[PDB]
This record gives C-alpha cells, sequence and structure tokens, in this order.
C-alpha cells in the first residue's frame, strides 16, 4: 500500500495523482498543489508548482489518461516561483493561454517580481510567459462546459486569485474552491504596516480575507496542500471528510489571526 504524502513534504517530492472530486484531479507534488479540471471539450489546468515541476505535472496528467495538448486554458493562484514556476513550460506543452490579473502580468513577463511583492528579495527567477490573457478581477474562464470563476485575492501577493467551480459525480454536485495563499509572510525588508510604501495594500489583504471567508465552499484546496489539511482528506492518510462547508471560513479566520500576529511583530521592531 502507498504511504502517501507528508505535511512538511518537499515542494518537489512526487505525489501519485488522484481524483479530488468528479472531474477535478490532483496533478501536483506532495508539497505544492496543481489541479486538472477535465471535460470531453478540453481541460483547464490550475497552477504550475515549482520552475522544476513542469515534467511531474505533465507526467501526472498523462498518468490519468489525459493529454496535455487537450488543455485549453491555464490559470494559477499567485505569481511566486513555487506556483508560477512551470507556467511557460506548461504553455509550450499545452498550447494553452495563461490567464492572469493585471497586477501579476509584469511579473509573468519578467520571470521575477518587483518591490510590490512582499517576498521580492527572496524570489527565484522563472521562465517568462509568452501568451497571457488579462483576466478581470471577477472573470470567468470557460472551456466547453467548464466555467472557472476568479475571485481577486490580493495580500500574499498583489496579483493573487482564488478560483471556484462546480464538479459533479452523477447528480451529486460540489462547489470546489482553490483558495489562494493567505499567509502574511515576506522577505527581511517588507513591512505590511508601512502603508505609505504601498498605499491600500494591507486594507486589500483584509478585504481578501473577508471575501474568502464568505465563499460558498464544499471542498477546499490550497496551493500548499497542508494549509487546508488536504492529505488528511484524500489519499492514503485520509481520516477526515473531504467536504466541509465551514472550511473556507476557518481558513480565512486562521489567516486573519496570523496576519494580526505579523502586525504585532512589526510593532515590536524598528
Ligand atoms: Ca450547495
Ligand atoms: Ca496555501
Ligand atoms: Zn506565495
Ligand atoms: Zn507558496
Amino acid at each position: 500500500a502507498s504511504r502517501g504524502c507528508a505535511d512538511d513534504a518537499g515542494w518537489n517530492d512526487p505525489a501519485m495523482p488522484l481524483k479530488v472530486y468528479g472531474n477535478t484531479w490532483y496533478v501536483g507534488t506532495c508539497g505544492i498543489s496543481a489541479l486538472l479540471v477535465t471535460s470531453d471539450a478540453g481541460h483547464i489546468l490550475v497552477d504550475a508548482a515549482t520552475p522544476q515541476a513542469g515534467p511531474q505535472i505533465l507526467a501526472n496528467i498523462r498518468a490519468l489518461g489525459f493529454r496535455p495538448e487537450d488543455v485549453r486554458a491555464i490559470v494559477f493562484s499567485h505569481e511566486h516561483f513555487d506556483h508560477a514556476g512551470s507556467l511557460a513550460e506548461l504553455q509550450k506543452a499545452t498550447g494553452a493561454p495563461v490567464y492572469a490579473r493585471a497586477p501579476a502580468i509584469d511579473t509573468l513577463k519578467r520571470g521575477l517580481p518587483d518591490r510590490t511583492d512582499p517576498a521580492f528579495e527572496v524570489a527565484e527567477p522563472v521562465a517568462p510567459v509568452a501568451n497571457i490573457v488579462t483576466l478581470a478581477d471577477d472573470g470567468v474562464v470557460s472551456v466547453g462546459p467548464l466555467a472557472l470563476t476568479a475571485v481577486a485575492s490580493p495580500g500574499h501577493t498583489p496579483g493573487g486569485t482564488s478560483w471556484t467551480w462546480r464538479s459533479c459525480e452523477g447528480d451529486d454536485c460540489r462547489q470546489m474552491v482553490y483558495a489562494d495563499s493567505l499567509t502574511a509572510i515576506s522577505d527581511d525588508v517588507f513591512r505590511y504596516s508601512d502603508d505609505a510604501a504601498h498605499p491600500g495594500y494591507l486594507a486589500a489583504f483584509r478585504n481578501t480575507l473577508a471575501r474568502v471567508a464568505a465563499l460558498d465552499c464544499d471542498i477546499l484546496v490550497t496551493p500548499h496542500p497542508s494549509a487546508s489539511g488536504l492529505w488528511n482528506r484524500i489519499g492514503p492518510r485520509a481520516a477526515a471528510p473531504l467536504m466541509d462547508t465551514t472550511a473556507c471560513r476557518r481558513y480565512a479566520q486562521g489567516a486573519r489571526q496570523r496576519l494580526e500576529k505579523r502586525l504585532a511583530e512589526e510593532a515590536a521592531t524598528s
């Protein structure tokens, strides 16, 4: 029997791919999520993991019997190297456009962020993405019968987005939420409390927390699977229900607590 994935798994440690629910499949690594949402008209790939992950994601898509060439749209959570790292590689393999909100586009074209990213100084360089479609902050990405709805989630980064859609097993349909990271982490310079350096940024983070908390959610997944306890819910170590309609609310509430802890840490230092 396979032993499954650890909660502190390396970002590049391989995961056997497996159904989340209905036509939503997990194709990421043990430490970093990626999802494939499938239809007989084509597929949507959600996230690209770490600049090293192109081949594992492609192998996992094929392991499930899907063709990368049948992917018609790529979306992602946020423009850090551990989630956007293999976007260019995946666009070449699929021929699919990458959808991105305005505040992520320059980062995707450069392959590095600028100082608007809290984690600017610890960024690793990425391959630029050649074909980007600018996504409105409440935009819908449609491929055949598939429809993924964007929820703009700035805070962890300027360009972060959460995604939501419905997947069905027969007549039993679930609202899936791939909620962006909500951790208030940074490099050694950035201060969330320095509004003059980034006006409105922290207010936008608080707004993101409230919006995520309010989403209709049946099944939550997060870019770092441990942030939503994914490996306690699917795979060999599963011991808790996959569906939990309180998950988004608890996720955002915990994130708010941690954000306020970060603000207390900033108040304590010069
Ligand atoms: Ca419902
Ligand atoms: Ca996360
Ligand atoms: Zn990040
Ligand atoms: Zn991350």
